[PDB]
């Protein structure tokens, strides 16, 4: 229940208490980056990856190894997304909802590559480096031994979610829910978790929730309040409605961390799209941040991350809306 700041410091300090001296060299070329990094890292002992990193980009004069490290992490974290490797894929249009490719077994040695990716992510977390791989929140759930829920089903598979939501309301459901997330990607996921656990114990993530973990891996960015409010559309509501005015009031009241938490709550990620909120992506294509008048005032506001939509009840007071919004943002998904 402690703040994200506290968990961050505790995790970093925990990493530092288990720090090893000396260093390790990783020699790669920026056009054989994937295979070279793979070979280098997988030919090393896991704990040795806790030593200070010196990425050797063959043919470059730079001596700022921190920047070289960061650039390497970014480049590789993007390189693992190459559809030629059949390691990852997307469940929706416009690179929406990254997931492990069930057909990854088309390459017989794929599990070693997933273990390598685990090691890699573990290295990024250990050395305080950021990645832009774009793992979804349920993925992080799996990393935190949290089971994916029905809401998550709405996040990654809206039609499946609608079907199930109908079946119900007019045990099976639970098996279906688990199956949608775990189908064809069992061994790959376990290999990833093992590779991660080789370098940095999963146990060290025990205090984080999924959004906080995503924040740990992606890094914090300041949110343009202006760009956000400009790209916001409304249903039934107008920008002059009481609830909307109060809403933006609350958002401006928020610090950056809280705004990020809101962004994660409504969109499903802390990452901003290229070109600002105007280029916001949901399932079924481009979809800007929307606010809808849905739900009773006795209910919390709720989100549809597939549509980047915020169901906001017509609360009769600013304080009520503020309370419910903060609570829903911090305690519900």
């Amino acid at each position: 229940d402690r703040s994200f700041r506290w968990k961050y410091h505790q995790f970093r300090f925990l990493c530092h208490s288990n720090a090893l001296p000396s260093h390790v060299k990783i020699s790669v070329s920026r056009q054989t980056l994937f295979e070279d990094s793979f070979q280098q890292i997988m030919n090393m002992k896991p704990y040795d990856l806790r030593r200070r990193l010196y990425i050797i980009m063959r043919g470059e004069e730079g001596l700022d190894y921190g920047g070289i490290a960061r650039e390497w992490f970014f480049l590789l974290s993007h390189e693992v997304l190459n559809p030629m490797y059949c390691l990852f894929e997307y469940a929706g249009k416009n690179n929406y909802c990254l997931q492990i490719n069930p057909a990854s077994s088309i390459n017989p040695d794929h599990l070693t590559y997933f273990r390598f990716i685990g090691r890699f992510i573990a290295m990024a977390l250990y050395h305080g480096k950021f990645i832009d791989t774009g793992f979804t929140l349920p993925f992080y759930k799996r990393m935190l031994n949290k089971r994916p829920t029905l809401k998550d089903l709405e996040s990654i598979d809206p039609e499946f979610y609608n079907s199930i939501v109908w079946i119900k309301e007019n045990e099976y459901i639970m098996l279906l829910t688990d199956w949608r997330f775990t189908r064809g990607v069992e061994e790959q996921t376990k290999a990833f978790l093992d590779g991660f656990n080789e370098v940095a114990p999963l146990e060290w993530l025990r205090y984080f929730d999924e959004k906080e973990l995503e924040l740990m891996l992606c890094g914090m960015q300041e949110i343009d309040m202006s760009d956000w409010q400009k790209s916001t559309i409304y249903r039934h509501y107008t920008k002059n409605s009481k609830q909307i005015q109060w809403f933006w009031q609350v958002v401006k009241e928020m610090d950056n961390e809280k705004r990020i938490r809101l962004l994660q709550f409504v969109t499903g990620t802390c990452r901003l799209p290229v070109g600002g909120f105007a280029e916001l992506i949901g399932s079924n294509g481009p979809q800007k941040f929307c606010i809808d008048k849905v739900g009773k005032e006795t209910w919390l506001p709720r989100s549809h991350t597939c549509f980047n939509r915020l169901d906001l009840p017509p609360y009769k007071s600013y304080e009520q809306l503020r309370e419910k919004l903060l609570y829903a943002i911090e305690e519900t998904e």
